[PDB]
């Protein structure tokens, strides 16, 4: 069995391995697909020793196998042992992508043309996800893969859920898992993140980051995240406060000194004015006034690309660690032998 840096037990179909980077649950390599005569990406996942790892693994596999969209990464193949007792790892094979938006923003200035194209592809993929009544819940630059000609594909649905807006309300300072800098303000106030507006906020943060190569709200701890957001948007209006019925949440906002909005064109003086109009509508404080994905696609900033007949939707809407391993075994059976 081939070894890298750790057994990489993917033969014989896949050979000529090359380390790419560490992942949540193991190694990511490129490898030559001796069947399709192309290099692919392979992710080694060793999750069976922790329930939370098994949850994220089953979610990714189940959703990505059901989804088929040009802007969403596919699963080409899954490698594991023939029996549950012998299965200690799972290998997910995907198209090989050159980079991701996180690594790209580290070193590359984006032209306005690239920003517009990236944002269109993000929203086009998100239209399909939301059409299936699914929330991604962890959109951020490192979960946006790019190939050598700047085709973009959303990946990592490990925290994704079915939308559940009737159960979205919670108390003030409720704990949350998804990446801090991309959390909507209502997560810190009264929301579990069970509605589609949680994803639009993240896309808004991603657009701001594309405009300046710096995360717009780099909060350093839970509550600091909310105070970063308020420092740019300014104090919420009386109407937006009155939508927050929870008293601990509302009284915290009331306790803060008045802060004025920072104009987007001051924060991003080189930005296209239409880009900043859309940014404003995505980074709206009140989640019920925040723009939806299909409205965002129809915004003048994206008029070069907008074609709703070429922006498809899904055909239909979409635990102990021992038990999750069983379901992972069964979900991956279609790729055997
Ligand atoms: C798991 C995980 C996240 O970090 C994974 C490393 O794998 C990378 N990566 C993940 N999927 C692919 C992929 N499909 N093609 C190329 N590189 C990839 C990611 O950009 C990073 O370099």
């Amino acid at each position: 069995p081939e070894m890298v840096r750790q057994v990489f037990d993917v033969g014989p179909r896949y050979t000529n391995l090359s380390y790419i980077g560490e992942g949540a649950y193991g190694m990511v390599c490129s490898a030559y697909d001796n069947l399709n005569k192309v290099r692919v990406a392979i992710k080694k996942i060793s999750p069976f020793e922790h329930q939370t790892y098994c949850q994220r693994t089953l979610r990714e596999i189940k959703i990505l196998l059901r989804f088929r969209h040009e802007n969403i990464i596919g699963i080409n193949d899954i490698i594991r042992a023939p029996t549950i007792e012998q299965m200690k790892d799972v290998y997910i094979v995907q198209d090989l992508m050159e980079t991701d938006l996180y690594k790209l923003l580290k070193t590359q200035h984006l032209s306005n043309d690239h920003i517009c194209y990236f944002l269109y592809q993000i929203l086009r993929g998100l239209k399909y996800i939301h059409s299936a009544n699914v929330l991604h819940r962890d959109l951020k630059p490192s979960n946006l893969l790019l190939n050598t000609t700047c085709d973009l594909k959303i990946c990592d649905f490990g925290l994704a859920r079915v939308a559940d807006p009737d159960h979205d309300h919670t108390g003030f300072l409720t704990e949350y898992v998804a990446t801090r800098w991309y959390r909507a303000p209502e997560i810190m106030l009264n929301s579990k993140g069970y509605t589609k507006s949680i994803d639009i906020w993240s896309v808004g943060c991603i657009l701001a980051e594309m405009l300046s190569n710096r995360p717009i709200f780099p909060g350093k701890h839970y509550l600091d995240q909310l105070n970063h957001i308020l420092g740019i948007l300014g104090s919420p209006s009386q109407e937006d406060l009155n939508c927050i019925i929870n008293l601990k949440a509302r009284n915290y906002l009331l306790s803060l000194p008045h802060k004025n909005k920072v104009p987007w064109n001051r924060l991003f003086p080189n930005a296209d004015s239409k880009a900043l109009d859309l940014l404003d509508k995505m980074l709206t404080f009140n989640p019920h006034k925040r723009i939806e994905v299909e409205q965002a696609l129809a915004h003048p900033y994206l008029e070069q690309y907008y074609d709703p007949s070429d922006e498809p939707i899904a055909e239909a809407p979409f635990l102990p660690k021992e038990k999750l391993k069983e379901l992972i075994f069964e979900e991956t059976a279609r790729f055997q032998p």
